[PDB]
């Protein structure tokens, strides 16, 4: 999202915020669309290079990995056994994360017409704790 | 060195002796020059034999090994899990081996002109011990 100014983002993207991804299903987490279903190695007319073939496989491997898991530098790095500071790739630092399921209770209708009818009331008490944190430089915590 | 007589070997080869190999570097221990950089398998025009290919790889393997490590019978044998007497391949038997680094000291010049000048003097005491050895047959110990 290379939006320059909020006056550039879709009305509802900046009203309620941009759309997050659905929870992993089979159809809701397809393989990367640019995912190769085949790979050609230009061969000779009546011979193939047994050693070239080998190599062909080594390259496709490196490609496949980038496609499926290391689409991120910080990611192609980690698989090298190294690490990259959130300062190497200018990524906001995730300080804390809370997740929970919100619930509530049903309200029973009791008049002549809506007796046997209910309305679910979702009241969920939650709490989130961001442990003390040392701010290296000036910035915002979102 | 298939020299017949010393009158056949180069002047300096038989004056001071034949040249030994440099100490392993990157450029001083290249891969065998006859080392294959590719290997063709003659394929059909619009099909390859998936099983033939497999085989192709088995042969190249045996070739590659001979090229890199078993250029010697006694060597292609050892990788079979066997052994060959120095009598199987008529090789001189290495009885003892000593290796060391020779050093010395510098001599300080002290006249008007060579005061601040030095000459390195390499005096190295060494010793070599050939443990007792049972001579099976008549021969020379070099």
């Amino acid at each position: 999202l290379t939006y320059a100014n909020p006056s550039n983002m879709p009305s509802e993207d900046y009203k309620w915020g941009v759309r997050v991804a659905n929870l992993k299903s089979i159809w809701t987490a397809p393989l990367p669309p640019d995912t190769r279903t085949s790979e050609n190695m230009t061969t000779g007319t009546s011979t193939i290079d047994i050693m070239g073939l080998q190599a062909a496989y080594a390259k496709l491997h490196t490609e496949q990995e980038r496609d499926y898991f290391m689409t991120r530098y910080r990611d192609i790095m980690k698989e090298f056994g190294g690490h990259t500071s959130y300062d190497g790739d200018n990524r906001p630092l995730l300080l804390m994360r809370s997740e929970f399921w919100a619930s509530g209770y049903d309200v029973d209708g009791t008049d002549q017409s809506s007796l046997g009818q209910f309305s679910g009331r979702v009241q969920q008490t939650f709490n989130h704790k961001v442990p003390r944190f040392y701010v290296p430089e000036h910035g915002v915590i979102m």
